[PDB]
């Protein structure tokens, strides 16, 4: 294959790592030959049960297996989604503070509080790791050991033109030629870095990791108890999904005996969406807060010779994201929850929602900075009591409010109240002022060409709003 050794030659001039280009060759292999990476609704059955947090902890705490843990979180995304052409933890969340602020005070609590020193990391990709080291001037305790004990630099994999599987070419920003190939990738980062040897040499095992955008994640000492008592080398902690969790994976079984599968929203073929979204079949949604045995890992690692047979999601996408008629691609790219097969003895539980308080997109981000969401004394933003557990479910216009600029216009003049709120969709262009407060199920649509501006003071309650 001419492309694949164009793609080799390329990763190669770049200083990508010898294992990760041989695992992009292999799925790239794959995708030449037709392979979509799509998990067909026929091909699995759906996770009927699950065991619960509170039935499988005890009372009391192994604090011989805390010295023994190590907390990462993921922070190599690129934000396209929503606009973004890097770290979304810089984006401000409450009080002026982004989510790495929150991420930060999180870990100065946990270690002041239990007078442990829990070693700390954030996987970051060329796209992220600059200004997450610049932003971090601001808190020494992890910018003068950023680059020693901190980052944990992920890979990088060209993006492949759609056609002939060459990698592209974007000569107005070369940037835009190379995607990080998922947070999956942190397996081998971690074996082929020399991370996961230097952490086991000094007497860790156990890895807590959680995504950059949820600031509900908790390192649970009796969880990670459990996962040690039961011998596990994965433990995957989901939800009850709610009609909020449309973008992400969920669980499922494969057949003779059953296996998990992790049926993530790129896995999902186009026909299927309204299986994948019926959240009543398809329950049991992954927060990615997953903890893994690290020796477990190292032992998986050398027995496959590097090489985990994570599988391989073939995302396409334009090379400038942001313009419609920029050369095709694929992103081939693998998700983290996916080792949950891989592993020998592995488990997901049922935690609590106030475990994850996920920012996928600019309706969750509106979620998050308004009043539905609230700060804990250990630093965690979880949602408010008074929502049951259910966040809103905010349905923002794509034409509007996708990308972060258009998002920007709707809550410029004001972020509403939102805590009272079960359901929220805006339509058209839509401009909220200042203490605003929207109650039950809001409807605002706007087709007018002039901006619809929601009065400052102005309570929605149940109300549909339609200017024409
Ligand atoms: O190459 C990558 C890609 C992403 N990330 C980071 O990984 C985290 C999550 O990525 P994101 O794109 O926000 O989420 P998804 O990968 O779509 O979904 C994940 O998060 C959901 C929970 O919000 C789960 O339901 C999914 O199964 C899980 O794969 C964020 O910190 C990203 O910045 C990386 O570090 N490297």
């Amino acid at each position: 294959s001419g492309a694949a050794l164009a793609c080799l030659e390329k990763m190669q001039a770049s200083g990508v790592e010898e294992k990760c280009i041989h695992i992009f060759l292999i799925q790239h292999a794959l995708v030449r030959k037709g392979e979509t990476g799509y998990i067909p609704e026929k091909s699995i059955s759906p996770v009927e049960s699950l065991p619960f947090l509170q039935g499988i902890e005890t009372k009391g705490e192994n604090t011989a297996l805390l010295r023994q843990a190590v907390v990462l979180k993921l922070n190599g995304g690129l934000g396209t989604g929503m606009g973004l052409n890097g770290p979304k933890s810089l984006l401000q969340v409450k009080n002026g503070q982004t989510f790495l602020d929150f991420t930060a005070l999180q870990l100065e609590h946990f270690r002041q509080v239990r007078n442990c020193n829990v070693p700390f990391m954030l996987m970051n990709s060329f796209s992220t790791s600059g200004e997450t080291k610049n932003f971090l001037r601001k808190y020494p305790t992890l910018y003068e050991v950023f680059d020693s004990d901190i980052e944990l630099m992920q890979n990088r994999v060209p993006k492949i033109r759609q056609d002939n599987f060459f990698p592209v070419t974007y000569e107005a920003d070369p940037t835009c030629e190379w995607v990080p190939p998922g947070h999956g990738d942190v397996y081998t980062v971690l074996y082929s870095s020399g991370k996961l040897d230097y952490l086991l040499g000094k007497g860790y095992r156990y890895m807590f990791i959680s995504n950059g955008d949820n600031l509900g994640a908790t390192l649970d000492v009796r969880l990670l108890d459990y996962m040690h008592e039961k011998q596990l080398g994965f433990l995957m902690e989901v939800c009850r999904r709610t009609e909020s969790d449309k973008k992400g994976g969920h669980l499922a079984y494969k057949d003779t005996r059953r296996r998990f599968v992790l049926r993530e929203s790129a896995q999902c073929p186009k026909e299927d969406e309204d299986s994948f979204q019926n959240i009543a079949k398809h329950c049991f949604f992954n927060t990615n807060n997953i903890w893994i045995n690290l020796m477990e890992l190292k032992k998986m690692m050398d027995e496959q010779l590097g090489v985990l047979r994570l599988p391989v999601m073939r995302n396409p996408k334009t090379v400038n994201p942001q313009d419609s008629q920029s050369t095709k691609v694929y992103q081939l790219e693998v998700a983290m929850g996916a080792a949950i097969s891989l592993f020998d003895r592995s488990e997901a539980v049922v935690v609590p929602r106030e475990r994850f308080a996920p920012v996928k997109t600019c309706s969750d981000l509106l979620a998050l900075r308004s009043d539905a969401y609230q700060v804990t004394e250990d630093q965690r933003l979880v949602l408010c009591e008074e929502r049951n557990g259910k966040p809103p479910a905010i349905d923002l216009d794509g034409e509007h409010y996708k990308m972060i600029d258009g998002f920007e216009k709707l809550v410029k003049g004001g972020v509403p109240s939102l805590r009272q709120c079960t359901s929220l969709t805006v339509r058209g262009l839509v401009e909220f002022g200042a203490d605003v407060s929207v109650r039950g199920n809001v409807v605002i649509k706007n087709l007018k060409e002039e901006p619809l501006i929601i009065g400052s003071g102005r309570v929605l309650d149940n109300e549909v709003v339609v200017v024409e």
